[PDB]
């Protein structure tokens, strides 16, 4: 149907907007602390601590399969990156501190992307 094609164009356009959001968020992580999944070789107990791991590569895979239906879903995954790190790592670590910074600096990027998704429908 033509209705299905239009829904598809909307998903594609959301995907394009989210790809740019994701590059912008990831520049707020120059150290590449959240670039890839936590290694289970190197942190074998990780899953006893954190039930839903997230990272930017896993988000990028989901994105390119147009697996985000809206901004809220995308925000949930971003927030898992931060919230996971702040539980697993203590306050006085480079890892926790990099989450706080990614959070604060990501907040601005997301505040405008919410306006762009409402605005552009
Ligand atoms: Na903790």
């Amino acid at each position: 149907s033509m209705e299905q094609v239009a829904m598809e164009l909307r998903l594609t356009e959301l995907t394009r907007l989210l790809r740019s959001v994701l590059d912008q968020l990831q520049d707020k992580d120059p150290a590449r602390i959240f670039a890839q999944p936590v290694s289970l070789k190197e942190v074998p107990d990780y899953l006893d601590h954190i039930k839903h791991p997230m990272d930017f590569a896993t988000m990028r895979k989901r994105l390119e399969a147009q697996g985000y239906k809206n901004l809220h879903e995308f925000e949930e995954d971003f927030d898992l990156i931060i919230d996971n790190c702040m539980k697993y790592n203590a306050r006085d670590t480079v890892f926790y501190r990099a989450a706080v910074r990614l959070r604060d600096q990501g907040g601005v990027v997301l505040r405008q992307a919410r306006r762009e998704v409402d605005s552009i429908g």
